[PDB]
């Protein structure tokens, strides 16, 4: 699809068999989701946002569907104002910016 | 142009006669630039994101040339870690997400 930016680019994602709403964020290098359960082991990661740095849990090779496109990659879990799909997964779904 | 997401979507902007580098951020509702002087009246605002909030100055009706395209709108100025072009100006240049 072609998504305009008059409103927030919120889409449905599917992870762990559940639907969630998430923001397509070209300013984010990584994908960060609000508190949830994911399988396997996690590693520590510090991420910097507009307000400062936060600790998150890094899970690798996680299956996630974004706006109907399947991806398998790194998902960070932590305190975020909204679920964000960052460039690591936007590249997997073939997303570009155009003007 | 078609801007890839393999790297951060950084472009050249021109504002107040100054050339700067800025991030095209579909996850940002607003445009926020690192500390600089702008003409006219301003009012304070708090903007939130990962890590919390930052206090910024809000200037309205500001002219910005983004990657050669003129856009007018509100520009926030404060302690952001990177210059961000948010949706309020991305819409003006006809920027869309495509996949
Ligand atoms: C009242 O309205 C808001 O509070 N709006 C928020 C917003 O637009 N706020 C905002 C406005 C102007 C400039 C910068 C920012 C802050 C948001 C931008 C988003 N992209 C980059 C995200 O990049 C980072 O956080 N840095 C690195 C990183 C790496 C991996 C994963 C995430 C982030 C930089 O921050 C918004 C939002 C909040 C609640 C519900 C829906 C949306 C939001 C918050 C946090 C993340 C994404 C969006
Ligand atoms: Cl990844
Ligand atoms: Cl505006
Ligand atoms: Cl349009």
């Amino acid at each position: 699809p072609q998504i305009t930016l008059w409103q927030r680019p919120l889409v449905t994602i599917k992870i762990g068999g559940q639907l969630k709403e998430a923001l397509l964020d070209t300013g984010a290098d990584d994908t960060v989701l609000e508190e949830m359960n994911l399988p396997g082991r996690w590693k520590p990661k510090m991420i910097g946002g507009i307000g400062g740095f936060i600790k998150v849990r890094q899970y690798d090779q996680i299956l996630i569907e974004i706006c109907g496109h399947k991806a398998i990659g790194t998902v960070l879990v932590g305190p975020t104002p909204v679920n964000i799909i960052g460039r690591n997964l936007l590249t997997q779904i073939g997303c570009t910016l155009n003007f």
